[PDB]
């Protein structure tokens, strides 16, 4: 057993002169004990948009289609709100048929911007599934900007290597991230 | 048994302008006969770069992960020549374990700029699934563009809707069109 390394690395999409102000964040928030078996990754997507207009999209536990790929429908409780312990049952259309992933709110922090779920059910999905996201205000000479960071643990199928798992696992969420930034960054441009 | 509709229709991606000028090419190459329990679509993408960047790109049937995305490898031919009738043997990381696609170059026009493939082995594909690229210059008081259209047949899973055969298949070609996009304007906005 050991403890992930995601803030001594700068991760892919990240300069290091961010890193170097995100250092606690990710020593807080993305940091896991991993076991024999287990892995785990950091991404990050810098947005031309304010942290706000980023954090008001990712945190919709209960709307994962807007910054997500292949979500083919969301189904949240009938006195849904969003708090941590909320579930929602996806239908994800990355395949024939479509495949239900029951999803489980771990960590709403509005004031720090931190969110979080783990996949609790469901057919076809990773086994021991757990991510968190964190938004991240920039500013330099005026000029503003957003940094997510998305970092997941994850158990590695047996019959599979830790190298495909963490492909897999990190071109779902740097896909899912460059929706996020075109989906705001619209929005920002726009409104 | 019928004939698809794809030129009577403006696609998604596609102003009706633009679809006047495309109907005699989408009669012509993006048109199927169709039986029950088979389903075809039409995707389009606008692309700002001229029509010789895209098809360069789009015609490398030996390079898919170049313009699409969950491609881990490609491998062809020892002597590989780019002929109709030739095969690629592509590793798909959609999923654990990534998935082997078996395919068949079935169209190369240098000329018309048209190219096409079919799945003629794997594992986790789609059955009878064949597509059809086109690649379209435009033009308007001296600015250029492109739009790529792209078209497929595929048989209808049992057990499986058609509306979520067409929601899988189509959802993976537009967002690698958007990968195509995204490549071909980086290429024409910095070479
Ligand atoms: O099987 C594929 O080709 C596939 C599945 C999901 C996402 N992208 C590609
Ligand atoms: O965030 C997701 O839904 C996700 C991320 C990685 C792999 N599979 C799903
Ligand atoms: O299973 C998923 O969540 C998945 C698989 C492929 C592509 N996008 C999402
Ligand atoms: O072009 C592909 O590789 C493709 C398109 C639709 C569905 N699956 C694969």
């Amino acid at each position: 057993s050991t403890i992930t390394t995601h803030h001594l690395t700068v991760p892919p999409g990240l300069t290091p002169e961010e890193f170097q102000e995100l250092s606690s964040s990710i020593a807080e928030f993305h940091s896991y004990r991993i076991n024999p078996g287990q892995c785990s990754s950091l991404l990050a997507q810098r947005i031309h948009a304010p942290v706000e207009t980023v954090w008001t999209v990712v945190r919709r536990f209960d709307k994962p289609q807007t910054y997500k790929h292949f979500i083919k429908s969301c189904s949240v409780g009938e006195d849904f709100r969003m708090t941590v312990g909320s579930t929602r049952d996806v239908t994800v259309i990355s395949g024939l048929p479509a495949a239900t992933s029951t999803e489980r709110l771990d960590i709403l922090d509005d004031d720090r911007h931190v969110t979080g779920f783990s996949i609790i059910g469901g057919d076809h999905r990773l086994r021991n599934y757990r991510s968190v996201t964190t938004v991240h205000g920039f500013e330099r000479d005026g000029e503003i900007w957003t940094v997510v960071l998305e970092s997941y643990v994850v158990d590695v199928p047996e019959g599979n290597t830790e190298e495909d798992t963490r492909l897999f696992a990190d071109t779902v969420v740097k896909l899912n991230l460059q929706k996020l930034a075109s989906v705001t960054e619209t929005l920002a441009r726009e409104a």
